[PDB]
Order: structure tokens, then sequence, then C-alpha cells
């Protein structure tokens, strides 16, 4: 009438639980996941003995062990997570050119170009959850790290995402704290001012895909009222990511390390990755293909870089 | 002969230009619109001189001007907010019972009953472009803010529109992000399961009219022949959207805020708005009409909020 099982919320802290048969998980545990498969609906079974289940934070014990992991006090967040892995463990995540990259599904092709892109940046995460799911990631085993991003992003399968802004929630669970940029607005109205950013807000700008013209001076509107020109005095970063309502920009090889393409329908579009090696290679979804150069919609460039100084 | 005339794209910053009479605005600057009017194959006369014109993000500088006022990267915004605000410039804005509403035209009737909803709920827009347009309207001035939704949602002057459907790109627009709502799904088997909505999912549903009922809970389908009950636990927000297919509903003064009626099919139909004061109003364009209880094909209601939390107890949730 009872077996013994292990529950848990991060895979690590196990805990022993005795379950009547003749109830179901869902009236013992509540919501309960035996990987990735909804098991609420279920009465245990023999061969449950000692298996080790997925249930959500009922308790101070597991709403602390959930804290440590994904760093979230949400109570909804491993509820999203199971939703989310529930379609990411049925991906596929191919390697494409050395890279891990998923094929198309649920439109999940801005999930695709930010996995590629975290492959060639510099970043280390806070929360253990997404170091672990990253480390799987690299290995051709993303389905961990997607429903990962899609909880940490509030958004479900399905939903079309938006590059900037799931980058953005990355970069605020990275450890960007000693990242630094310092910017000089020069007008006539104003004369020059002088800002620095530091964390998430240093490796980001919007209005311009080039790294040079950012260092050259951008031309934007301030309050002052005047032809403001805005450049950077000083980047301290092991990247930046460069971002733009989109245009036509022509991607030379050797000059970044990856970038975004935006096309289709813009309520309801579809995302491309351009990559830098030894040529421009255009990776869509297991999709692979090789240029010279490219000209298209690109919304966001990044490239390397570790400590810059103007010598204007 | 040459005049001077400011282009822009967001009406805040205007950058000077000197055009030519004797080549077309396109030629100079582009598709070039005067307010909403496309001015492009015309050129310039002297009454023009000092006029602010509307021209496409053509630029980095205008992109940025384009994104920090609209809130979009869609590059056909600003043709098609021109294209409708060539139109809703003509419509008449008629005050009814201190609310701005629409004259009937080009099907807007849709347009009319989300405005004056607008003017009823709290509600912050993001974008500055949309926050400047709602306060010339709750005045009087509703072309810009009418222009401005149809651009937002992808919809053109004359085609019907949804209002459930309206409000959610328009709350994709506001600030909802300290909106939350916990729900709970009872099942005999399932036991109990919760689900916590955030954003413009906490303030919306689909299913039933009745703020009440969503409280007393519903009947989901869990399967062909089995179904389960949905209520709400916990709502944190403003003001709620409960939002079910046309059906006869009973209105009654004091029980909402303001409410959406729909008479017609998928193909073609028309919009009123129910409002409750001191007495229930029905505005219909610039008509009202005012009665004590009101019976119709109710599509939306809108409720008020501020904090709420369950008293059910889920093992005498069937009692
Ligand atoms: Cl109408
Ligand atoms: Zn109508």
């Amino acid at each position: 009438r009872t077996i013994k099982v292990f529950t848990t919320v991060d895979n690590i802290n196990l805990h022993t639980q005795v379950v009547d048969m003749s109830m179901t998980y869902g009236q013992q545990f509540g919501p309960t996941y035996l990987d990735g498969a909804d098991v609420t609906k279920i009465k245990p079974h023999n061969s449950h003995e000692g298996k080790t289940f997925y249930v959500l934070p009922n308790d101070d014990t597991l709403r602390v062990e959930a804290f440590e992991y994904y760093h979230t006090t949400d109570p909804s967040f491993l509820g999203r997570y199971m939703s989310a892995l529930n379609h990411t463990k049925k991906w596929k995540y191919p390697q494409v050119n050395g890279l891990t990259s998923i094929k198309w599904a649920d439109n999940n092709c801005y999930l695709a170009t930010a996995l590629l892109t975290l492959q060639q940046i510099e970043l280390k995460f806070n929360p253990p959850a997404l170091q672990d799911a990253y480390y799987r990631a690299r290995a051709g085993e993303a389905a961990n790290f997607c429903a990962l991003i899609l909880a940490y992003c509030n958004k479900t399968v399905g939903e079309l995402g938006d590059v900037r802004e799931t980058m953005s929630y990355l970069f605020q669970h990275a450890n960007l704290d000693s990242c630094k940029r310092v910017l000089n607005v020069v007008c006539k109205t104003c004369g020059q001012q002088q800002t620095t950013l530091k964390g998430v807000e240093a490796v980001m700008y919007m209005g311009t895909l080039s790294y040079e013209q950012f260092k050259k001076g951008v031309q934007i509107p301030c309050t002052c009222g005047k032809q403001a020109t805005k450049y950077l005095v000083q980047q301290e970063s092991p990247f930046v990511m460069m971002s733009a309502p989109p245009a036509q920009y022509e991607l030379k090889h050797g000059t970044f390390t990856c970038a975004s393409e935006y096309t289709g329908n813009y309520q309801c579009g579809h995302y491309k990755h351009i990559t830098s090696k030894e040529t421009l290679y255009c990776i869509d979804g297991a999709l692979l293909t090789k240029s010279s150069e490219y000209k298209g919609p690109i919304t966001d460039v990044f490239y390397k870089e570790n400590s810059y100084t103007t010598t204007i």
C-alpha cells in the first residue's frame, strides 16, 4: 500500500517520501513529474520504487533549495519550467559547425540564435541551474537550458521572443559586475556630459550595429535640443552587444563575432544566425550556409572586447 | 525657389530642411506625409513653408527616435500610422457622459468602446506616443490615439476589429508587470494544481463574463468525458477583463465598471459600449441611452480591482 520514493526540486537534494498507492501523486504531492513527464494524474506503481520525482516547492525546505539552485523566489518558476521542458525535451539539438543549434519548432528560432550566440561569447551565469544547463547545452542536450530561458523570460513555447530582450534577461543572471562603459555626449546646448555604466547596461546599446561607428560617434536626440553626438570613451567587457531597429546591413568576415537577422511578417517573424569564422556562416536551425559577406535586416551584432580606450 | 520646412518621425525632434518647389517631396525626402496625407508625389507650395512633415525612418538617428517614441521596430509602422491618421483626423469625437467617444465611421465601433474603456480603467502606457495621444483623447482629440491603435494592431481603416484582440495589443504596451494572478485547477485525480500568471495574461480571461463566477469556479475540459474546476485564488491588478463569446447577459448597475456588446457574426457586426455610473448608460457612437438594467449579447466586461484573495478551502470546492 506504500512505496518509498524520492522527491526533489533541483535533482541534487533528494527527500525520502512514503506515498499511498491508492492515491495519485497529485493528491499527495500536488503536481509531480517523472523525468519531464507529468505524473500528477497517476497512482504510484510498483516500478516507481526508489525513483526520483520532481515536485513543486510547498514547504520551507523545498523553497530554500529551489532558491539556491534557480536564484528565484517566484513560486511558479518550477511549474513554468516543467511546462516548457515538456516541449523542449522533444526538440532536436544538432551540432552545426561545432555549435549546438535547434531544429525549428514552435517559433524557437530566437532561442536558437540566442543559444548559438551564448556559445561564442564569454559569459558565466550565477544561478547553478543556468550553469549546469548551459554546459549540457554545449554537448547537444539543451532541453533543460531552453526551458530555463523560457521560464526566466516568462515566455511560453510558441510565443515570439525578442533576441535583445532575451539576452538582456540572461545577462541579468550573469556575472557582469566588473563590466564598465564610459560614454560622452557632446553638443552645444550642453557642451559636454560624461556618464558611466556598469553591469548589463555596459554591454548593450540600442541604435547602432557598428561597433566602430559607436567609437567614432553617433547622433542621438538629447533633451538639450541640439545636434548631439554620443561616442564611446572607455569599454571594459569581454564582449559588446550592438542592436538597432532592423534595416539592410552589411556583415563582413572577421569584423564581428556573430549576429542575428529578423525576416518575415514582423508580428510573427523568423530569426537567423550569422557567425564569423574562416568565413561567414548562416545557421537557420539545422541549415548551414556559407558566404564571404551577408546583406540583410540585421538586428543584433556581437563583438569581442577586453579593454578599449578612445584616442580622440 | 526654395522654402524651409521641418521633417520628423515623432513630432518631437524637428529636423530643419530646405526644399525646392520644382521637385516633389518624394524626390527630396522619400515618402512624406502632411498630417496623415501622402504628399510624396506633391510639389511644395508657398503655404507649406514652416509646416512639419512626417518622413520614414530612413537613417539610424530617425530609427532611434521612432523606437524611443513608438516603442516599435517595425519599419512599416509610421506609414501605416499616417495612413490611418488621414482617416481618423476626419472622424468626429463626441463627448458622451464626460467620456470621449467616436461617431460611426469605417466600422470604428470597436475602437470607440475600447477608447471609452481606457477612460475608465487604471492603465499606464509605456510608449510616449500612446501617453501623449491618450491625454489628447481624454480631452477630445482622439485622432492620433485611434490611428496609433490601428497601427499597433496592424488593422487598416474600415476593417471590423475585435475589442478583446485590440486590448491585448494595448495591454502589451502598458506597464502590467506588477499584475499577478494565481489560479487553481481541482481534479479528483490531479488533486490541486496552482498556476501563476503575470502581465497581460494576469488581467485577461476568455471563458466567462462574470468575475464572481470566476471566483466561484468554472468548468474546464480535462478529457472528452472528464472535466475539472478552475477558480481564482489571488488577483493583484487595478482591473480585470472578463471575455466570453457573445451571449445574452444581464448587466446590473454597480456590479461592473464598463462592458462591450457585440451583435453580428465573425464576418460583420457592430459594437456598443455599456458603462456603470449612477445608472447604466449605453453609448453607441454619439447616441446615449439610459436604463436600470441591460440585457444583450455581451462579449467583454471590465471590473475594478486592487487585491483579492480567495476564501475557498479546496476540499469544500463542490459544496
Ligand atoms: Cl461603426
Ligand atoms: Zn460598428
